[PDB]
């Protein structure tokens, strides 16, 4: 019954709309198959289009905003997109219909409409662009009964190994279509519907925008050559409607003009299922799947005072749209440097400078093809993914659809090495490299980054503890099942923990370090003089200069988080002779942060170092550093060093914004320097991790319990306002929030872990 769910599981998931990375798409999670692209632009000259035309998503001056209204990827969803530049709001609906043996069918709706600005009569180009990878496959557009073009519906007919038969139509659709009385109408018909079938090496059919212009500017070169010039010119947007050539290949651009407002559809029809897909089929479906969505938002986020008002419930289900309408699925091969360069140890002073002498080196090769399956921080700016980032992104994921949640944990799990490591970021493929310049491709085997996918595995665990609906919780509704999924992930769990205690331990024994055990001391491989990339937190200040004998109060942190889930799952599993030893770890790392890491002239714990001759110094920055170990959940909760904590979080002159809690003190000497990164401003996802031990302090008997409520109240309704506000103004959830003004800077459409604020609102953790 295991892999029957599992089965059930694959076909449920397979469609998609998993290309974050462009305003609409959809592709099969199949490293090599069919892939669908949008692309949309007005033409108003005969050089404007190539500005214009949109593809790939962007975040500038000439796009208001867009994202996902609902969305739930194993029904589809509605997307918005509000394009100033090109005067057009524009809908796409995408709804998945299960049934045949490959996955199922699925439909688009396109929809565009000109706003208030435009002029009434603008012409848009609209592309449809359809590619097929695979040696054995085959793809073909049936020709069309009229000379130059389709007067009614494009039908593609399709084969390949993954997907069996299949048919991709795209329709008609209803809105004006322009008509030249040019000459060139003779050769090129006065205007419609249009396709041409290509075919290029399979690598490089991702690359529409170039593969479509190149076909533009061949036109272009036919125009000149057979006499059409500036004499008599044709009208822009027949200079760039394709001549139609239609037939087999690996690509099919389908190309239509409108005047005014438009509307198609595009239907994928899977032979193995019922009869054919049809419009009327779509309309069904995407009003079903609305209803389906309010209904579980309503029982899963049911959002607590003071937001139970409409308006807040708008703005949770925009945050959880459009984290859970990132999820993308990428292919390819990934840039290693796997030379293990001796340098990257960093066991001298100095080791920033080798390390850089080993990089110099150059020695990164491509190696896959991997496959990941999993939500991105930006569509724009950051579409791939990222590990700690993910950690994040699951929380409210797993709320809606554990089993969907689990996936995606399957997904990363399945990248990691024989070492244990996985790369804190996945470039997965040529399309993926494309937006990322080459210097910051490659990753690093000593690189590590928080294990917050353990933070998910505990919530399964308690879940656990305590036919789209009976997918989406089968993994908790089945036991067996449950258990048979830690089964096999728990050894892959007990190979990373083990990767940290070798590649990112720190030093205690080579110096004059008194602490209650010899073993557990943690330092981040990968810093440099200014950052520490590694440990999430950029800019966050950490000793100086770098050096050896650094030991990381977050790192130790989160090894204590990965024991306590490796207590939970090993004795769900009975592996005693491990739980034991996890047993001496989890104490061992109790007393050593004590030991190690507490200032009790500061009042918070603290990174150290060793002296200019040779002593342990703590180096102290009042931030969010301080309070890992309260963070992370490893105080008990009648602490004196806990309380000391409390303090530190409440007080307005430190770390308590009207906003949220700043990233770093008001009174440390670092605060607002530098590129100010993790130096003050205020993020949601530390600000979520200290909300939730906020509010387990708080609903629990104990000398702290009344201080932690009121801090839990203040702080929920701080964070939540703060992202709200700025939602409401500016239509997009930031990276992170400014102290000062409230204001959220950075990357924009950042969904993204500040997404956590939905689970914030729902609350009852
Ligand atoms: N002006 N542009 N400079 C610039 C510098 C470096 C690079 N490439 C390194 C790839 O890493 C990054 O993206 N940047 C570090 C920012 N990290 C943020 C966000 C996130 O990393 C993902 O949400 C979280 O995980 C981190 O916790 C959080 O601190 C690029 N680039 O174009 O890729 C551009």
């Amino acid at each position: 019954l295991h892999s029957e769910i599992g089965r059930l599981n694959n076909q449920s998931l397979l469609w998609g709309p998993y290309r974050p990375n462009i305003y609409f798409g959809t592709r099969p999670r199949i490293g090599k198959s069919l892939m669908t692209g949008l692309m949309w632009g007005k033409i108003e000259s005969y050089t404007d289009f190539q500005h214009t035309v949109r593809y790939t998503c962007e975040q500038n001056e000439g796009m208001k905003g867009y994202g996902w209204d609902e969305y739930d990827p194993r029904r589809g969803g509605i997307q918005s997109i509000h394009d100033i530049q090109n005067g057009l709001d524009i809908t796409t609906s995408f709804v998945k219909i299960p049934g045949g043996a490959h996955g199922g069918s699925w439909a688009a709706r396109i929809k565009g409409t000109l706003n208030d600005d435009a002029p009434k009569d603008q012409k848009t180009i609209v592309v449809f662009y359809v590619s097929q990878e695979g040696e054995n496959s085959e793809l073909e557009a049936v020709p069309s009964e009229n000379e130059f073009g389709y007067e009614g519906d494009v039908i593609l007919k399709g084969r390949s190994e993954a997907l069996g038969n299949y048919k991709l139509v795209v329709t008609k659709g209803k809105g004006v279509i322009p008509q030249s009385d040019h000459d060139l109408s003779r050769l090129r018909g006065p205007g419609q519907t249009v396709v041409q079938s290509l075919t290029y090496p399979d690598e490089v059919l991702w690359q529409a925008k170039p593969i479509l212009f190149q076909q533009l500017k061949a036109g272009i070169d036919w125009l000149v050559e057979n006499k059409y010039d500036v004499a008599d010119p044709p009208p822009p947007w027949q200079v760039y409607l394709l001549a139609n050539k239609p037939g087999s290949g690996n690509v099919h651009i389908v190309q239509k003009v409108f005047e005014g407002d438009f509307e198609f559809d595009i239907l994928f029809s899977s032979e193995s299922a019922g009869k054919e897909v049809t419009s009327k089929d779509l309309e069904r479906e995407v009003k079903q799947a609305t209803e389906v969505f309010g209904e579980r938002f309503a029982r899963v986020f049911d959002l607590k005072a003071p937001f139970q008002g409409d308006n807040y419930k708008k703005f949770g289900k925009s945050m959880f749209s459009n984290l859970i309408g990132g999820i993308g699925y990428f292919y390819g091969h990934s840039l290693v440097d796997r030379s293990y360069a001796p340098e990257y140890d960093e066991e001298n002073e100095g080791f920033w400078e080798d390390a850089a002498e080993a990089r110099a080196r150059h020695q990164e090769a491509l190696e896959g093809p991997y496959e990941l399956f999993t939500s991105i921080p930006s569509r724009p700016f950051f579409p791939r993914g990222f590990l700690w980032d993910e950690g994040f992104h699951l929380l409210p994921i797993a709320d809606w659809d554990i089993d969907l949640a689990l996936e995606i944990i399957k997904s990363w799990y399945n990248l990691m090495d024989e070492d244990g490591w996985i790369a804190r970021e996945q470039i997965l493929g040529a399309e993926a490299r494309s937006k990322v310049p080459k210097e910051f491709q490659t990753q690093y085997p000593h690189y590590a980054n928080p294990p917050t996918l353990f933070l998910v595995l505990d919530n399964f665990v308690e879940r656990l503890r305590k036919l789209d609906e009976t997918l989406s919780t089968a993994s908790v509704d089945n036991p067996e099942v449950g258990l048979e999924y830690l089964r096999r992930l728990y050894p892959l769990l007990r190979r990373q923990f083990d990767w940290f205690r070798k590649t990112q331990a720190g030093d205690i024994k080579s110096y004059d370090r008194e602490a209650y055990s010899t073993k557990e001391a943690y330092r981040w491989r990968g810093r440099t003089v200014s950052h520490c990339l590694t440990s999430g937190l950029d800019d966050y200040p950490r000793p100086q200069p770098p050096h050896p004998g650094e030991l990381h109060v977050d790192l130790m942190s989160w090894v204590g988080v990965m024991v306590k889930s490796l207590i939970s799952i090993g004795s769900l599993l009975g592996a005693t002779e491990d739980v034991e030893f996890y047993t001496k770890v989890l104490d061992a790392i109790e007393h050593n942060l004590d030991d190690l890491h507490w200032s009790e002239k500061e009042g918070c714990y603290c990174d150290a170092t060793i002296d200019e001759f040779e002593e342990h110094k703590l180096v102290c920055h009042k931030g969010y550093i301080s309070l890992f170990p309260f963070l992370t959940g490893l105080l008990k909760p009648d602490s004196p060093k806990l309380g000391k904590l409390l303090a530190l979080i409440g007080d307005e002159s430190e770390l308590w914004s009207p906003y949220g809690l700043r990233s770093l003190s008001k009174k440390d000497e670092f605060y607002g320097t530098a590129e100010n990164y993790w130096r003050s401003p205020v993020w949601i996802n530390i600000n979520y991790l200290a909300i939730v031990q906020l509010y387990n302090i708080a609903t629990q008997d104990g000398p702290y319990k009344e201080t932690a409520r009121d801090l839990y109240t203040r702080l929920r309704k701080n964070i939540v306002e703060t992202v709200y506000r700025n939602w409401e103004e500016t239509g997009f959830a930031w990276e992170q929030y400014n102290p000062e003004t409230g204001k959220g800077q950075r990357t924009q459409h950042f969904t993204g872990w500040t997404s956590l604020v939905v689970k914030i609102m729902s609350g009852h953790h």
